């Protein structure tokens, strides 16, 4: 397993586009926005857990740099940890 970073989001970014965009390299388990307490609003980032720890390293290699939705990602693997 890999959880991932995933930030600098455009806000409008929804879990389904980041399961959309990570799906492509592999298994997807869980996609997570996190969002402010009061408005329930995007915070601009959330994590993304891939079954298949190479799949995960391939997508961030991948992912690196590039921009999506008009913003340049941040793509990182992240301290595993339950929600
Ligand atoms: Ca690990």
């Amino acid at each position: 397993s890999m959880n991932i970073y995933v930030g600098n989001l455009n806000y409008r970014v929804r879990e389904e586009d980041l399961t959309g965009l990570l799906q492509q390299y592999g298994a997807v388990t869980s996609a997570r926005v996190i969002t402010d307490r009061e408005t329930g609003r995007s915070r601009g980032f959330g994590f993304v857990e891939m079954e298949d720890e190479n799949d995960a390293r391939r997508a961030i290699e991948e992912l690196f740099d590039q921009e999506f939705q008009g913003r340049k990602l941040i793509v990182k693997e992240a301290l595993e940890r339950p929600e």
